[PDB]
């Protein structure tokens, strides 16, 4: 009751909201602790469960990832983002149980798409909620393929 207390300290959430295509969500891992269902730590799921997952547009979908009670060094892990068989963005965290919270967002097309992480980075204490908006651009609006 209280291992999970401490290992439950160090926790992020992330929502990904879309915009102009459908995208999935492929290749997530993780290294230190677990996935879990958005606002229940107890409630664990799988890399499995998160890969495959199509977030349509104009709405968003939440990974949520926490320390592993009696065990983890917090989380460390990262996903994947794809539009049909583009790779859109890769992500990263390590959030570790002491140390230093650091992540990293490699965006792999930004011609296409406009990207933007909100939160995230290196905060103290827990990683806490973080927000990535993708916007598949839209021609007529920003001219981008000259």
């Amino acid at each position: 009751e209280e291992s999970k207390i401490r290992a439950y300290a160090q926790w992020m959430e992330i929502t990904i909201f879309v915009v102009n295509s459908n995208f999935k969500v492929e290749g997530a891992y993780l290294r230190w602790g677990k996935f879990h269902v958005p606002g229940d730590k107890d409630k664990e799921i799988s890399p499995s469960q998160i890969n495959g997952t199509i977030i349509k547009d104009e709405d968003s979908y939440t990974i949520a990832s926490c320390g592993r009670e009696n065990a983890s060094s917090g989380t460390e892990g990262g996903f994947s983002l794809y539009d049909g068989d583009k790779l859109v963005f890769e992500y990263y965290w390590d959030c570790p149980w002491s140390g230093s919270n650091s992540d990293e967002l490699t965006v792999k097309d930004k011609e296409n798409y406009t990207v933007i992480k909100k939160g995230g980075g290196s905060p103290s204490g827990a990683m806490g909620n973080i927000f990535i908006t993708v916007v598949k651009k839209s021609l007529e609006h920003h001219h981008h393929h000259h």
